[PDB]
């Protein structure tokens, strides 16, 4: 996350960091047994890890849980990054809490306009890298769609949406992939793709959630 702030211990209890002997991108849990995050994120061996503020300190709310099963979305394609998202199963059931806390799904899309709360573990610099281990948090409104596909020509799908600034400085980055984009109490987003971070008229891309939750419901009750 460049140009944003430190959220403060726990305060995103949904947000979790998916760990492969290091952390790589960032997920929302939906409930205590299923997490959703980026189909570009996937791998195998991945350990979800809760509770987490800085990821390089124990400092005792945290919950390691490895991942018993993944699905990338059925029609996930890696070149455009249209449809980029998947779902995670956790082997045992986390134990929610104040710390560990599960994000609803939209009943309906948000609108341009609408501030919303980015968060994660990405690079902090726009220019150059630095890497926080400690949560960080960005507030930001919700783009045009014609702000969005201007900014991307012939790249933006209606699974996609932009939110940020065009004035660049503030932004997702690299290490955030994955991520939650939560609007109005809704995760309405997971950090997709952009051209560099918080870069003039290069918006974040965001997965459209609100263009998933019935295949998100009938996945994790059919798993
Ligand atoms: N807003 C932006 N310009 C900005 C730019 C790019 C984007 O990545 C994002 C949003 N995504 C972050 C996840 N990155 C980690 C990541 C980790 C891995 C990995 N461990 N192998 C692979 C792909 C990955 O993407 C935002
Ligand atoms: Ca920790």
């Amino acid at each position: 996350i460049v140009g944003g702030y430190t959220c403060g211990a726990n305060t995103v209890p949904y947000q979790v960091s998916l760990n492969s002997g290091y952390h790589f991108c960032g997920g929302s849990l939906i409930n205590s047994q299923w997490v959703v995050s980026a189909a570009h994120c996937y791998k195998s061996g991945i350990q979800v890890r809760l509770g987490e503020d800085n990821i390089n300190v124990v400092e005792g709310n945290e919950q390691f849980i490895s991942a018993s099963k993944s699905i990338v979305h059925p029609s996930y394609n890696s070149n455009t990054l249209n449809n980029d998202i998947m779902l995670i199963k956790l082997k045992s059931a986390a134990s929610l809490n104040s710390r560990v806390a599960s994000i609803s799904l939209p009943t309906s899309c948000a609108s341009a306009g609408t501030q919303c709360l980015i968060s994660g573990w990405g690079n902090t610099k726009s220019s150059g890298t630095s890497y926080p281990d400690v949560l960080k948090c960005l507030k930001a409104p919700i783009l045009s769609d014609s702000s969005c596909k201007s900014a991307y020509p012939g790249q933006i799908t209606s699974n996609m949406f932009c939110a940020g600034y065009l004035e660049g400085g503030k932004d997702s980055c690299q290490g955030d992939s994955g991520g939650p984009v939560v609007c109005s109490g809704k995760l309405q987003g997971i950090v997709s793709w952009g051209s560099g971070c918080a870069q003039k008229n290069k918006p974040g891309v965001y997965t459209k959630v609100c263009n998933y939750v019935s295949w998100i419901k009938q996945t994790i009750a059919s798993n």
